[PDB]
RNA sequence: ACAU
DNA sequence: CGATGT
């Protein structure tokens, strides 16, 4: 089982968990950043990983690009096959842009179609993803 | 247990 | 040490 290195690589980022949430996209290959999202002053680690997969989707679709994407999140990587994140944490004012964020990645998902295989990153054969932030 |  | 998830 080799690393498919013609692939797109995201990930989460965070300070605390729940808190402030980021997520990245990559080159699997290189290391190139091919997205960034703006920090959100809220959210969980799995919302944010669900996110960082949709956009995934949403970026290799636009480009017309057949690459899968590398996932070290198992949770994330079910959330997005059931197109439903099925996150615990409290709807208020606070969170209320995450949880805007999730649900209209959840109604893109039921709006349109991929082929993008949803991979899952074996951290521990092959060390961390290359997305990641370097935060652990 | 496993994955974050 | 705490948290999010299957
Ligand atoms: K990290
Ligand atoms: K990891
Ligand atoms: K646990
Ligand atoms: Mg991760
Ligand atoms: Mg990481």
């Amino acid at each position: 089982e080799e690393i498919i290195w013609e692939s797109l690589s995201v990930d989460v980022g965070s300070q605390g968990n729940p808190g402030i949430v980021e997520y990245k996209g990559v080159d699997t290959k290189t290391g190139e950043v091919l997205f960034e999202r703006e920090p959100i002053p809220i959210g969980t680690n799995n919302m944010g990983e669900f996110l960082a997969i949709v956009h995934g989707l949403r970026y290799l679709k636009e480009r017309n690009s057949r690459k899968p994407i590398y996932s070290d999140s198992q949770t994330a990587i079910k959330w997005v096959k059931d197109k439903k994140a099925k996150s615990t944490l409290v709807r208020n004012e606070e969170t209320a842009l995450i949880w805007k964020l999730v649900d209209e990645a959840e109604e893109w998902l039921n709006t349109h179609t991929y082929e993008t295989p949803i991979l899952k990153w074996q951290t521990d054969k092959w060390g961390e993803i290359k997305a990641d932030y370097g935060r652990k």
